[PDB]
């Protein structure tokens, strides 16, 4: 979704990585 696209920003962080 267009709102879920904001969750992709976390992938850049070390928490998601």
């Amino acid at each position: 979704r267009s709102k879920d696209l904001r969750h992709a920003f976390r992938s850049m962080f070390p928490s998601s990585e």
